[PDB]
């Protein structure tokens, strides 16, 4: 059976701990992958963990120089949720260096990107077999969401990149039935600037929250419907979310410039008006991390927020967090319940080590008591090698 | 398709081994986690033995001072029964420090405990999908059975406790079905501690053997009804359950008191008057165990008792020990068996080493022909690390 | 549906190789069990191996003094044919140090015998769960068969022994339906020893063939129907069977003693009058097999064959033989097909190590082209531990 | 339902990368075996990539010459695509030093051959039972495709080879129903060598490209239906397909007979009269890799050719190339899809190694937008071994 999109974001009020991975804990000693961007994607059945593995396993000599993101020998796969990425208890899905991938409650959509950086070529896979493909037609680093895409009524909708990463870039909408692309859309986004998207079905529209890598420090965001009718615009709200991002003060709708040269991979969830919030705790340095819930945090400009909650210690590593998705045909509910995940990067951009890998926890929302702790990555480096 | 629980427990004279783990021989090599408190839980299809690992795999540098209990970083995982806990074997369940996991002959219920300890949250899990959540109501180390619970008609029933570990602390029934709490009663219980409950179902009533921690050398019980209606006392034999126990001597129907302060987890069967007592062999440390029949044990204070099986030697180490049944629906009888697992600790408490680790071995009560000898753990520590 | 066994065993002129393990050449790196006795059944899906694990990997400090066959860490596990007795792919069937394993065409029933010498207990399992249990009735050891029994309809037969190695010992039958025992039947057989049997079914009868640890260098037998009423004798060849057997000459009808003390466990096809014998190429030691087809080597007490084929050369180590059938459930043809498994022991009672381990091959009967070859354990001992 | 070929191959323009495993890079720390000649085969639910262990594990004492191609415990396992080939996670197939399979849409049928080189034996097996045994005619080294054969209505054809390596050999073709040889037809090819074939279907017939390893540089054919009449010939292009090649310049129908001494296993698929070949970007040595298409190929003698794809750099390490074909059974259109894998060889024929191992790509033609790169194996030898 499809998987309809038709019914309304849960409201909640705290997050519940999911699951965690020990992947750094247990890859002294035993055989686990160096993953990076580890996103959750949910099945009516189960729910599967994507990595994108750099051919060589954690705690060997293969595993020098990872900070590299961009080479012949990386892999999208796929483990249940809570394991170790192993060679022993993983499915081959893709080669790529940027993938998503996404179940429109038959089969297996993985979308995944491989080539030269100028000239990349995207191959899209449903149930393992290759049905479409795309080609960069800006020839920079196309670029796909690192996370997972929203499907309403058995089609799945994604956003692609392709331009330079500090100046003004081309944004594309997909919209794939069945492997096959059906619709594309090329968003008319003067100064703004798309990257790393997380999107989610609400009411039969997508609603997609981006990074600004060139010149913001607030999140953009954009929705559309089934037939690629976008609007888009900032999220207005003093509690910034981007990383390197301002102390708190007003925000604006227009792309925010005080300390907005980079970023790190984010979400939001959008309930009327308000929002919530999921950032780190050192506006420098990609530390901590927490969850901010603003009454009127979509449009309204100011500093003031009702709820936080406490995720990671300010004093314990961070990295990218997205957002999935649990749909009524497999929870069980009458509406969609809104989850989140978070990676825990460690290694060699700000340690003194020679890979770079990162664990991952998750939450997912509810309407009960929860409490606020910090769930870091409790590995010793470094280690032996 | 769901579980009854409507049949009387089997009447048995003799126990026969069911599984064995040789986690800690085939860890010193091979690649196995370092667990802890591993209670095993039947389905109408299989047994799975559920442990809670801290993290690390075993002769590696993770696992030094595992010797702690309340960490960010301890799961809920479950294995088949025989089965060495390992990451390439091992299913995720929960994150928690304190667990319990049943199956009501439909899905498997889990409910797990993390968080901070003043404010510690209990999250509930069906089919792997968060149903219902708990907070703590004292302020205290809140705790669950760590043993599997008690499914009767489709509802599962399980204990918690909230307060000191030496005072009063407060004691809670929780009814459950499929994964959402339906009604909960505090149990009125002065001058008795409740902790690490083992339940079984037996004609439709369920019964739980505890742990007095604070003032008590024998063990409570706690039995009640679908509607929570419960009746208190001790196990008042002269043959005493706790680990800190005097020398053998008339017992008492109230707390004994004179050498109980820090008691170990373990179990009882009823059969009228008469009790399957499962003890160690040493009043000190736990060392040994063995199962003895007191065909007035239940209401009879007195030293006398009929039948004694050893299943562990005096001179080998033992642990935590607790109960489960296999219902008519699984094994094809007319009635429910009782079983029980020990769990075989070895590490640091009394030995020198830097972790902590215990294997387990599995036991079925029959109606014939059993023999009494010694299943240790046959590890030879230190180890390389 | 059941399996029937009213079809003739097929009549076969070659063995083409089934199966090969490399157990211990994968062993030196990776992590397997150090296995014992490794017999093959077969099940209407698939043929499982069966070995017995000591509780410790190969290449390991726990791998010490594994010469000893009787402890409390034995167990029964099995792993799909060809594949290595790792940790990771084996499933645990028993806690035994001599068992037997079989499938009834619905359900595996697997024997165990976990112990003190005198009183050792056989625990009956069927579909995983404990059915039936038999305890020692003359207090020396009890043996089980080491290798698979012979069901037909839904009755399986294998033989016990209880008493001396060296001596006269009691000899019994049993019927087993379902995990329940419901016939047994002691054996007069005065002057006789068996000790390890391989039963086949033929056409609605078993046939066993034992190994004489007392008397005889040629190999016993026994033959009875579902009621077991069984025909006792030797088999009258003067290709002896035994491992310590003399040089070829005129056998006899009873135990011949010539070179008889010692033993290894073999087995034997009956084609009428005909017999195709499986034997070493070491009148002495373990080292080498061959087949041998002596057309009236049943009855005919002479040392003139017909047929010799090559398994393993005179210059590398075998050990344990038994026999497997592969019934027209699985196959598809019209009768039953002869098949067979050899052990190729290397370690410490030939060796300068301090282990002992085994590795396995398989050949299935033909009446096609087939060749005679040399397939040793490839080996290079001693390790580094 | 059993495939039924009956439809011509997809017309293509490109390639797109489908499945990269990492092995030698893996292997260095994880248990991988020591592989050689792998290869891919479909069936109606999944792909699987078939190789063949030496019985070693990767960075072991026992890697050491592992370039004796027919050893006794050479065995043919299989493994889901783009997974390493491990103990752990990989199926066994057969015992055999030259191994083909293949999938009718029922069941897997696999064809093994081991033996002495003078009398070798392949053992055909039909869902893991043995159905037929085929010997050696010429008493020489019988050789199989060393590639998945082709199916056609339930029948799976495949060519071996016996007699010399480098003079004239004898070449026969086998028709396979249901794992039992139906018709048998010796090839009369005077003056043609034909080894290790890629065989694929096209409209209810077979065509199968060979290597000539006595003295063509270009690659012979033969093609036939389901009577097995056959037509014989050479690829008539000036763009050669042998790893020892001359310089390209005009070629010729017969076997051209300048560098043509050795070769390399390859492929080639024909469009009517055009090719689209695979072969190396080195004419003397196993280096890069490159598909070209030739409008003319089949039977025009031109060096002229159109499109040009790189796979592999000119100055990394290949090896042997094969073909396999995802019917409409699995991708769901209305024709065969033309696919191929290449090995990428490294170890002691050309590296200061003991051992010889290989990796694998694998990538399935389009008619869309694809790109041409270099996915080398990322290995850094030596190893520690």
């Amino acid at each position: 059976v499809k998987l309809a999109g038709n019914s309304s974001l849960c409201p909640v009020s705290g997050w519940a701990i999911y699951s965690k991975d020990n992947s750094v804990r247990i890859g002294s000693k035993g055989d686990v992958f160096v993953i990076r961007e580890p996103f959750i994607s949910c099945s009516p059945l189960e729910c599967r963990t994507f990595f994108l593995t750099q051919g060589a396993l954690l705690n060997d000599k293969h595993s020098n120089g990872t900070i590299k993101d961009r080479s012949p020998y990386r892999t999208l796969m796929s483990c249940p949720i809570g394991e170790v990425p192993s060679p022993y208890n993983s499915r081959f899905e893709s080669v790529a260096w940027s993938a998503s991938a996404c179940h429109d409650g038959i089969n297996w959509l993985t979308i995944g990107i491989s080539g030269p950086d100028s000239g990349a070529v995207a191959v899209l896979k449903y149930n393992g077999i290759i049905t479409d493909t795309i080609k960069s037609w800006r020839n920079n680093i196309l670029r796909t969401q690192e996370s997972e895409c929203a499907c309403v009524n058995g089609s799945c909708f994604t956003i692609m990149t392709d331009g330079p990463s500090d100046g003004q870039a081309s944004y594309k909408i997909f919209r794939i039935e069945k492997g096959k692309i059906v619709k594309s859309v090329e968003m008319n986004a003067p100064n703004y600037h798309y990257e790393e998207c997380s999107c989610y079905p609400d009411s039969s529209e997508i609603t997609c929250v981006c990074r600004d890598n060139w010149h913001g420090s607030n999140r953009p965001w954009v929705s559309f419907n089934q037939n690629l009718e976008y609007q888009i615009g900032y999220i207005c709200s003093g509690v910034f979310g981007d990383n390197p991002r301002p102390n708190d003060k007003t925000g604006s709708c227009g792309p925010v410039s005080s300390n907005g040269a980079n970023g790190v991979k984010g979400f939001s969830f959008k309930y009327g008006n308000g929002v919530w919030i999921g950032r780190t705790k050192s506006i420098s340095s990609r530390k901590g991390f927490e969850m901010i819930w603003d009454p009127n945090g979509w449009t309204g400009t100011d500093n003031n927020f009702s709820i936080k909650q406490d995720i990671v210690g300010i004093n314990e590593w961070s990295g990218y967090s997205g957002s999935f998705v649990q749909h009524p045909e497999l929870t069980g509910l009458d509406c969609i319940r809104p989850c989140f995940w978070v990676e825990l990067i460690r290694g060699r951009p700000e340690e003194n080590t020679i890979w770079t890998s990162g664990s991952s926890i998750s939450f997912c929302g509810v309407n009960s008591d929860t409490v606020g702790w910090s769930w870091p990555d409790g590995a010793e480096l470094p280690f032996t090698i």
